[PDB]
């Protein structure tokens, strides 16, 4: 395996928690980003370059493309990170973050928010902004592309808009 931000978190920083490249499409993520418990001595491959390896996929939560993918249960693909941040979806094995599902949980709301990024309604699943009575939305993917500020912290997941981006 080959061992440059990972593309999940958008964090350099490696050390036990490598970050691995993909040998078919470059991917950069993080063992613990993208769910990798061992690594192999020869090439890696994400699950996309696995399946898909001469076609690029869609996310079934945003309109975004590239990236790090996962199958769904329920026969799509996903970003990994746009299935971190919807509240409703989750991963069934949070070791080996796979596969994807509870999509069909999420609220048709999320569906009917205009992504204040792209500008894009119905074209994905938006969160809001964290800040309490803000009601701005964006996809995952927009606000990771767009430097919005998005922590994970022991475990909240909390975005905001460039209104409210939080002090640090
Ligand atoms: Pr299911
Ligand atoms: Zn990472
Ligand atoms: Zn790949
Ligand atoms: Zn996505
Ligand atoms: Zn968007
Ligand atoms: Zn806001």
């Amino acid at each position: 395996a080959r061992t440059a931000v990972c593309c999940i978190c958008n964090d350099g920083e490696c050390q036990s928690n490598v970050i691995l490249f993909c040998d078919m499409c470059n991917l950069a993520v993080h063992q613990e980003c993208y769910g990798v418990p061992y690594i192999p001595e020869g090439q890696w491959l994400c699950r996309r370059c696995l399946q898909s390896p001469s076609r690029a996929v869609d996310c079934a939560l945003c309109p975004n493309k590239g990236g790090a993918f996962k199958q769904t249960d329920d026969g799509r693909w996903a970003h990994v990170v746009c299935a971190l941040w919807i509240p409703e979806v989750c991963f069934a094995n949070t070791v080996f973050l796979e596969p994807i599902d509870s999509i069909e949980h999420i609220p048709p709301a999320r569906w009917k928010l205009t992504c204040y990024i792209c500008k894009q309604r119905g074209s994905g699943a938006c969160i809001q902004c964290h800040k309490a009575n803000c009601y701005t939305a964006f996809h995952v993917t927009c606000a990771q592309q767009a430097g919005l500020y998005m922590k994970m912290e022991p475990v909240r997941k909390t975005a905001y808009c460039d209104i409210h981006t939080p002090p640090g």
